């Protein structure tokens, strides 16, 4: 059955990873950006803890993609001129999934190299507490958030570890390279390749 709800929030494909426009054209970006949910959706769904993976996004081929994998998908109904687009997007998701749900995971959807293994274990970490969060490979951000039968209140954006060890959600701290390294510039994707990336993204970014 699983216990855990998971949630995805995926902003519009073509504001999407900029930091990569050195190294892509447009649609390579957007392809490149959407593989990497393919594959963190993928690598989430071996997890057996899992009950639903639901993605929220105003991005009608990230929500085909989403939905073509088996996932629920949520229409994002975060405002054009919405302060905090990103937390507010994960609340409404929140709202949703805790009707079927009490403990409920944020993952980021740029993961690529992400091992169900590593997932799992992270959770199975995050259930000796209420509140808890991954860090980011340099530390500063935020690759997941665990909330354990409390509300997450996602603190997610720049120095969103900071922010959220001072919301007091507990910093968990296995290796787990692939949860941790998620791709924003082109330094990550070489981080994440090391690594080893998933099946689509190795395609996406050979075009
Ligand atoms: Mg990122
Ligand atoms: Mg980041």
């Amino acid at each position: 059955d699983g216990d855990i709800g998971l949630i995805i929030a995926v902003k519009r494909l073509a504001a999407a990873k900029t930091r990569l426009a050195p190294v892509f054209s447009a649609q390579t970006r957007e392809n490149v950006v959407l593989a990497m949910l393919v594959d963190t959706l993928t690598a989430a769904a071996g997890v057996g803890s899992l009950r639903s993976i639901t993605v929220i996004t105003p991005d009608e081929a990230a929500a085909a993609a989403a939905a073509g994998l088996g996932a629920d998908v949520l229409a994002d109904p975060t405002p054009e001129d919405d302060p905090d687009p990103l937390n507010t997007a994960i609340t409404a998701a929140e709202r949703v999934v805790a009707e079927g749900a009490s403990n409920i995971v944020v993952l980021q959807g740029d993961l690529p190299a992400l091992q169900t293994q590593e997932l799992a274990e992270a959770i199975s970490a995050a259930r000796h507490h209420r509140r808890s969060f991954v860090a980011d490979r340099l530390g500063t951000g935020t690759a997941v958030l665990c909330a354990f039968g409390t509300a997450l209140h996602p603190r997610f954006g720049p120095d969103s570890s900071a922010r959220h060890r001072r919301s007091g959600a507990v910093e968990l701290t296995g290796a787990w390279p692939g949860l941790r390294c998620d791709v924003d510039t082109p330094a990550d994707l070489t981080a994440a390749r090391q690594l080893g990336v998933g099946p689509a993204t190795a395609r996406a970014v050979a075009h």
